[PDB]
């Protein structure tokens, strides 16, 4: 596995849970219990509150304001599961917006997400700051939701996986979120989730890597798919 770390200069880390044990792979091990802003892996459990807390539902479609955003691919409308998967920031500030500075706070504060700190911008904390989690907290609180074990209803949380389901490879299903943290310096690089491997076993994953400014966009997700397949937890099909 060790060569396709640093074959690119990547100052990175590869995180797996299976509710016993956390195993670390990479360049820079020390990453793993090092905090940093979530971006848009925050938007996992931003759905959680809102789908908790009535502020909003699985089947509602967030309409285009009309008013063109950071990719022309956002200038459309999307459920909170497309907006998962697009990663469409505008959708869920809209969220947190209705979920509110007080209540994302308490939320944060009751299942102990990262440090706690959402500070008094409810729509830029997780892209900017204060709010910081490590990757061994990212695989934690995924394979949480993973087992429905997280501190929400069990109804939500099953939504929420479902928005994360990105690909099946035959018996095995792939859940996962990219995040990048472009706002801050330096910048910072997520894939998180799990895979339902076939014999019914859950394996949790993070990737937390350095970003070089504007390289790849498919950089973060091809590496885990690599690694994944390295450890033979997601085999290529």
């Amino acid at each position: 596995v060790q060569a396709l770390f640093n074959e690119i200069s990547a100052d990175a880390v590869f995180v797996t849970y299976d509710g016993q044990n956390i195993k670390k792979y990479g360049t820079h091990l020390d990453r793993a219990k090092t905090a940093y802003i979530p971006a848009s892996t925050f938007k996992i459990a931003n759905a959680l509150i809102g789908l908790e807390n009535h502020k909003a539902t699985s089947t509602e479609i967030f309409k285009w304001d009309g008013k063109p955003r950071f990719f022309k691919a956002w200038d459309k409308d999307f459920t909170l599961g497309e907006a998962m998967q697009a990663s469409t920031v505008p959708v869920y500030q809209e969220l947190a917006r209705r979920i509110g500075p007080s209540l994302m706070q308490s939320e944060l504060q009751r299942i102990g997400y990262g440090n706690m700190q959402i500070g008094t911008e409810v729509d830029q904390f997780w892209l900017k700051g204060p709010l910081t989690i490590t990757p061994i907290q990212e695989v934690k609180f995924v394979y949480d939701l993973a087992q429905g074990q997280l501190p929400f209803k069990p109804e939500v949380q099953q939504q929420v996986k479902e928005m994360l389901y990105v690909e099946r490879r035959g018996e095995n299903r792939l859940y996962a979120k990219s995040g990048w943290g472009m706002a801050v310096d330096p910048q910072v690089g997520w894939y998180v989730g799990f895979v339902e491997k076939a014999d019914g076993q859950v394996v949790a994953f993070a990737l937390n890597m350095q970003m070089k400014a504007g390289d790849d966009i498919a950089l973060r997700k091809q590496l885990s798919l690599d690694v994944l397949d390295k450890l033979g937890v997601f085999h290529y099909l």
